[PDB]
């Protein structure tokens, strides 16, 4: 019953809000999300690594997007250094999964793909001046993360681990995939964030918590992912073709680079948050990838 505490905080911070019911519907490792009154999502976090940007982004998009695809619309927010809460009406629907996709008719699949493409085209096309502050430079961030590695645990890594990192840094230095179009991206655009209605059409998109002005290629990273969690490379390829005017080969390169980085990102997260578990997981993942 983290629930009782959160109920207290909600009713305390939002003057006239009454919690008749509240259950946990999702949990990150940093955050917890709650379904309140079978109607409202409350996303909450205990510590500037908070929800101010995410709020600015919903507000920018609800103002500027013209689409029937629903996104969170923030009605309640409390933002402080130690605690952030965002409340919005739950988008209703079913989350896309590989299993579900595989039961869809070819036409249903095509329409879903089209809807996705169309959403991304609209969002990426937005004049982002009003949120110009929300920029993200992935290359620079990785360079800074590498420095942090060097200043902390690098020297205690194994040769195999070092070689995996250095081989990645060499690739990062040689790639051209950061030199293209920048635009506003969702930046965590995977199928556990996509909602379907009863006709298997795209009805909503959630979790713009990593969104920012970044490489156009970023929003295809999970659509191109080949894994148990995602639909598959062909799904992303097809979506890229529908989206148009984008170098597919570079999109795939970008995805492949971000996937190579994942275990390192996992390690860095563990260092930054003082969680050994993640440091260990990421190093182990390097070995699993090395021996594939
Ligand atoms: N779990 C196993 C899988 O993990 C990654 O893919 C998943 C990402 O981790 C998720 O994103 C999360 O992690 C990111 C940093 O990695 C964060 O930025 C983001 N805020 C988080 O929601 C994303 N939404 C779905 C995607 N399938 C690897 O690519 C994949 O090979 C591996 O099989
Ligand atoms: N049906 C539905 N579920 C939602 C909605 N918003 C959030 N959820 C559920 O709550 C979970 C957590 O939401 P999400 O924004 O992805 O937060 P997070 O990834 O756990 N936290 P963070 O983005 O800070 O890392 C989602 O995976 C989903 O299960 C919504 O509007 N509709
Ligand atoms: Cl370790
Ligand atoms: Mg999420
Ligand atoms: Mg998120």
């Amino acid at each position: 019953t983290n629930v009782k505490a959160m109920k207290y905080l909600i009713e305390h911070y939002f003057d006239n809000f009454k919690v008749d019911s509240i259950e946990i519907i999702g949990s990150g490792y940093d955050s917890v999300a709650y379904l309140v009154n079978n109607e409202y999502i409350f996303k909450t976090k205990f510590s500037k690594k908070g929800y101010a940007k995410e709020k600015a982004i919903y507000n920018f998009l609800n103002t500027n997007l013209e689409t029937n695809v629903k996104i969170p619309n923030i009605e309640y927010s409390y933002i402080s250094d130690e605690l952030s809460i965002l409340g919005y009406k739950e988008i209703k629907g079913t989350f896309l999964t590989p299993e579900i996709y595989s039961t869809m008719s070819e036409e249903e699949q095509n329409l879903l793909k089209r809807d996705i493409a169309s959403f991304l085209r609209q969002m990426h096309g937005l004049d982002y001046t009003d949120i110009s502050e929300c920029t993200i430079d992935n290359k620079q961030n990785v360079l800074e993360e590498y420095i942090l590695l060097r200043e902390t645990i690098y020297n205690d890594l194994t040769d195999i681990e070092k070689d995996y990192i250095e081989s990645f840094m060499e690739r990062l230095n040689a790639t051209t995939v950061f030199e293209g179009k920048k635009c506003l991206c969702h930046n965590d655009f995977s199928c556990n964030h996509l909602l379907l209605d009863g006709n298997n059409r795209l009805t909503g998109i959630i979790d713009f918590g990593d969104s920012g002005i970044i490489d156009e290629y970023c929003d295809f990273i999970y659509l191109l992912e080949d894994s148990e969690e995602e639909i598959g490379t062909n799904f992303g390829e097809d979506i890229l073709r529908m989206y148009g005017n984008i170098d597919i080969e570079k999109a795939k390169e970008y995805q492949d680079i971000v996937e190579e980085y994942y275990p390192i990102e996992t390690i860095v997260y563990g260092i930054k948050n003082i969680k050994q578990e993640f440091i260990e997981n990421g190093r182990k993942e390097i070995y699993k990838r090395t021996y594939k």
